[PDB]
């Protein structure tokens, strides 16, 4: 039933409240998703405290229901199956040789609009590390595979993946992601066979925007099953 909600272009709202090493910030995003093509277009704006971390480190936290599942894989699409009631998405993101984010989000429809509401908590970051020191390039050079498995005990899914963020000196900052999703509602959901999401992201700037912001274009396709 949920998959029928994604046959067209769907408006998206994203709202994040963050605290990283006591630095508080908030992000608001707007855009749209077209799961027929695995396509996301989103613009995010920082609305309160000076963004204490680099924009690229927030991409994965800031709607996998917009992934394109090939027809032969549609029985493996947990994300759409949980809609409209939605799912909780939780992660631990471990930055190598630095701190960690713990994120808790609720993704669901509010009327015709797909909403992602997030609380992010970061601790153990180094003052002159790549994150608090703002040493990461404004790009997303790595196309990551999100490896998904069923979690039948919790009627949901688990995932793990690595993202690699370019450092301004040419090196790379690794971020290990562990993820758990569970349905909010009491409808049946689809519990998938092992597979992955191939995720390609591109960051840009709005030349007329004076606020601290990030424009994101993303294509996401489910794969790993013939």
């Amino acid at each position: 039933k949920g998959e029928e909600l994604f046959t067209g272009v769907v408006p998206i709202l994203v709202e994040l409240d963050g605290d990283v090493n006591g630095h508080k910030f908030s992000v608001s995003g707007e855009g749209e998703g077209d799961a027929t093509y695995g396509k996301l277009t989103l613009k995010f704006i920082s609305t309160t405290g000076k963004l204490p971390v680099p924009w690229p480190t927030l991409v994965t936290t800031l709607v996998q229901c917009f992934s394109r599942y090939p027809d032969h894989m549609k029985r493996h699409d947990f994300f759409k199956s949980a809609m409209p009631e939605g799912y909780v998405q939780e992660r631990t993101i471990s930055f190598k040789d630095d701190g960690n984010y713990k994120t808790r989000a609720e993704v669901k429809f509010e009327g015709d609009t797909l909403v992602n509401r997030i609380e992010l908590k970061g601790i153990d970051f180094k003052e002159d590390g790549n994150i608090l020191g703002h040493k990461l390039e404004y790009n997303y050079n790595c196309e990551s595979n999100v490896y998904i498995m069923a979690d039948k005990q919790k009627n949901g899914i688990k995932a793990n993946f690595k993202t690699r963020h370019n450092i301004e000196d040419g090196s790379v900052q690794l971020a290990d992601h562990y993820q758990q999703n569970t349905p909010i509602g009491d409808g049946p959901v689809l519990l998938p066979d092992n597979h992955y999401l191939s995720t390609c992201s591109a960051l840009s700037k709005d030349p007329n925007e004076k606020r601290d912001h990030m424009v994101l274009l993303e294509f996401v396709t489910a794969a790993g099953i013939t």
